[PDB]
């Protein structure tokens, strides 16, 4: 019978709830008044010396994770408040109702939500404390709590259940905290700059020109089908177009694809557009904003962070790793070094053969780093840019040659799609073969903030053209930890062209945006337009590797009972772990 | 055929445009550098007197909706701006390139997006306007913009096209400004209380215990029926359990129901939970944040709104509606009152029969208040008070029989269910009796803010308790013009209960949410509760009657082709219109 002990505690607490009832105690009082918070509690009467009581009468409530007592007259509590803790010594002699101090010291069970009302001190220990007059339970905890820490890694057991997540890895707090403060510093940035935020729908009628799937659902009483955003764009753009200069949205995106660590179902970007500015403007804003971004995380522009990349000469790397890989081991060729990674890693359920070094480091990346190697990313102004193609240029030796969607500029590219990476793909069109020749080759490094600019005609089907220099576009992707964090163009006006492109791009797809269409064609100002995802952002500056440290609730496949009868065997192999 | 004008000016305008561009002009320049927007220039040089001419050289930029010329080197222009109008004067001999001062001024057709460099004055006739050096096409317009104003009412092609309607109807963008200064006075509100606003996941895969009809989606991968959410409330009451104790979101609710002037599928809604707090402290943050809201649209806690109520005493309501019927009319009994008011209302296309007093008090709010009748609703604390059971018993005459959902209670009720309103319904179930019996009698008035508490448990399925008196639950309901605009609790915490009320739920309306009971019977925190709808609040703000000024792009039933050349048709007896 799994599960037996979980089931027979969950019984036997509510016993003990009925019975704490039955005795004339409400275990969920209406209203309890919490005159300061733990971290205002801390903040006042730190100054406290040893063996010093203030006069001060207070009240707190957080939730009990500590119950320890040295005697029946004096209990050791530690009370959690806003991820912050704050000891409760419960002293019988310092408590008005002596009857409730017996039937409250016993009733407590850790997870409990409990309140205090007393004295703050610092205790002959050094431990800032409240000694309590009274107290009283303020909502009872009917299941154990895991001890913490717990679930670390496995990311099933942790995002399955994130209301106890939080409360045993507390520090996972701090992200969320860390997601909002960039959302405000993206809303006071443009707020103050005349921006107009607003919301555009998520609900359309027109699955639209994009290559990405939709989720698709039906309204009833119209009886239509309707299509989930994958952008806010057009709709922002013809806002622009009915004469709000500035505007921006910070909102929902759909997508019914797959889900990595770092996809999911639905997520965040902000989008705005602003008349009369082109993609320099934009990127002057763009440096801005991400300073004091993380300036308003730290206090200065640049932000210490995790090197994953180990380096098989940095002695200092290795030493940390072997004293990440919880023994000590080294070798020279394999033999050794092949034993003893191919344990560890079997150990952890990794992957897979050879046992080489390839290995070593992946595992050093994806575990060591959190111990050891730091590194810096500097987001003080101006950021490194780089044109798309003049980077390609210097590298391979010298130029491309022109009418670069030309057969002989083809012929020159695959040239260095062998001789530098070895790696493409067919069909080899000109655009995909230059793309990530590209990107396995300049793309990274681009570690530092790197604003690419200046993309060709052929990678940007909806960009306007460059002002001066020719097949190239007015654009740009900023680069941060070899990924694309934003972007921004100098917007297309032109309804002629745009109408060509869209339809264009409907035959490619095999209806086409009319409405979007009519809109442009009663003249669109020149306008910026600028993208940015603030999961991905976030994912970077809270250095996470997992999305879903940045999602409260991400998408989970929901749980066949083969997942359920385990999760609960093991949860009971927890409470016999207590016992025996 | 139908479209024939419109389809000529369309084309003979794109051959204007690449004319122009044969010539050596281009009609999308990329960046056109303006110094100042037309408020700051008003603000800067309104100090200018007449025939004056500022030494200041400045460059702005905006949509052209006038075009007139007294002479062949003197033309005005009314530019426009954020809302906002400047002049244009046009004066060959204070413009530098007099070639380019032709061509640009035969260039230029009204809704073009321009941009001009000069100096800035004040005419001899009053007029502010500036003295172009320069000046150039930023965007032509490729349509004839309708003549302003336009569509009034007429919601359909207004709302059809958005981009249009901002412009030739500028007042509507108040409304979004509005709308917005809403949702920023919450968050200034609540995030300085140390609020964390987060996202809660818009798609499920739990469709809840909630009877509105949700939108049905489904994911692929995971090859799973996913449901829209109904309310972010359980997700976020998991994070106060998390320990997150202050948590809010301002997120978009979708309902795959109805389509009236005051529902939208798509809404925009705020709700927060605060730990240790109860119902009446949300009473006065309540208070509080509604007066900072209209303190910051006005600078007064009073605000200024439409009387839409006619008395037929009152003979300046019936001066002002004679006023507005676009002629004047009276009688005594019918006759006469009757043929003119049939004859007015078969010409706005309204119904129906009687041609009684009824329908000019209807007429009288749907349209002529505008002109006339205000009000004035005061948002100054504190809130007027009332319980839910004792206005209904201070106006019955006495009290109601206790068990209140027993059937001696029931038999009081529906005596005064004949005997006040002569409306009810069938099953009369002691709940629907009673509740509005309550709202076609106490409900109005009920037009100054005002907070109706302590709902019977009757009422109040997931409510709890009312702490001393009995059968009734600590709740409230903000009522404004006889509507509710939000709601608050003192949160049931009690897994227990909360568990039968939950599997209760699901067979009353034949999956439970086992996730939400999981974390609960963790210990919930006493908690507030508290809910909004922006739009609504918006609604009543901006003072509409409809839902769709304050929604950017509303829900419209796509266009079926009768509707299609019905418009286009209208629009092309708009060219015929100019011509004849």
């Amino acid at each position: 019978h799994h599960h037996m002990l979980s089931k027979q505690l969950f019984l036997n607490r509510c016993k003990d709830v009925e019975e704490y009832q039955k005795a004339g105690h409400n275990p969920w009082p209406h209203k309890f008044n919490v005159s300061i918070t733990v971290p205002e509690f801390i903040a006042k009467y730190s100054g406290l010396e040893k063996s010093q009581v203030s006069d001060d009468i207070v009240s707190v409530a957080g939730r009990v994770l500590s119950k320890r007592s040295s005697s029946s007259a004096l209990m050791f509590i530690d009370l959690h408040d806003s991820q912050t803790k704050l000891q409760i010594m419960l002293n019988k002699s310092a408590y008005e109702n002596k009857e409730d101090f017996v039937s409250l010291t016993k009733m407590i069970y850790r997870g409990d939500i409990c309140g205090f009302t007393g004295h703050p001190t610092r205790t002959k220990t050094g431990e800032l404390s409240l000694i309590p007059i009274s107290g009283m339970i303020l909502s009872p905890c009917l299941h154990m709590l895991p001890s913490m820490h717990y679930g670390l890694g496995d990311q099933e057991t942790r995002f399955r259940k994130r209301y106890l997540d939080l409360i045993v890895n507390p520090e996972s707090v701090k992200n969320f905290v860390l997601r909002t403060k960039v959302v405000k510093a993206v809303r006071k940035y443009l707020d103050d700059k005349g921006f107009l935020e607003v919301e555009t729908p998520i609900l359309n009628t027109i699955p639209g020109g994009a290559t990405a799937r939709p989720f698709i659902t039906h309204h009833n009483q119209l009886d239509i089908q309707m299509y989930m955003r994958i952008a806010p764009e057009l709709y922002l753009k013809e806002l622009v177009v009915g004469g709000i200069n500035r505007v921006y949205e910070i909102g929902r995106l759909f997508r019914n694809e797959g889900i990595d660590q770092t996809h999911n179902p639905e997520f965040t970007t902000c989008e705005f557009y602003m008349a009369y500015a082109d993609y320099n403007d934009i990127m002057k804003m763009t440096e801005e904003l991400l300073g004091n971004m993380v300036k308003d995380i730290t206090g200065g522009s640049t932000k210490l962070e995790i090197k994953d990349r180990l380096m098989d000469i940095n002695n200092e790397e290795d030493i940390k790793m072997l004293e990440k890989f919880f023994k000590e081991p080294i070798p020279r060729p394999f033999n050794s070094a092949e034993c003893s990674k191919v344990i560890e890693k079997h150990c952890t359920e990794l992957n897979y053969y050879y046992d080489g070094n390839n290995e070593k480091a992946m595992k050093k990346l994806f575990a060591d780093f959190v111990t050891e190697k730091k590194m810096v990313l500097d987001f003080t102004a101006p950021f490194k840019r780089i044109s798309y193609v003049h980077a390609l240029e210097e590298k391979f030796g010298e130029k491309i040659p022109r009418p670069l969607d030309g057969p002989e500029a083809l012929t020159f590219l695959k040239k260095q799609a062998i001789r530098f990476n070895a790696i493409c793909a067919e069909p080899q069109t000109t655009a995909r073969v230059m793309d990530k020749l590209f990107g396995d080759l300049i793309e990274v490094d681009l570690v530092q903030p790197t604003f690419v600019c200046d993309q060709p005609q052929l990678m940007s089907p909806l960009a306007k053209y460059h002002r001066s220099e020719p097949e190239l576009t007015e654009r740009f992707e900023l680069f941060i930890l070899k990924r694309e964090i934003a972007n921004a163009y100098t917007e297309l006006n032109n309804p002629i062209v745009q109408r060509s492109n869209f339809e264009q791009q409907a035959k490619d797809k095999a209806l086409v945006d009319e409405v979007f269409l009519d809109a442009i064609e009663h003249a669109f100002p020149p306008t910026g337009g600028w993208g940015l995802g603030i999961d991905r952002l976030a994912m970077l500056l809270a250095d996470v590797d997992n999305i879903k440290e940045v999602i409260l609730f991400p998408t989970m496949r929901p749980e066949d009972e083969l997942e359920k009868k385990a999760r609960e065997a093991k949860e009971d192999a927890m409470v016999a772990q207590e016992k025996a």
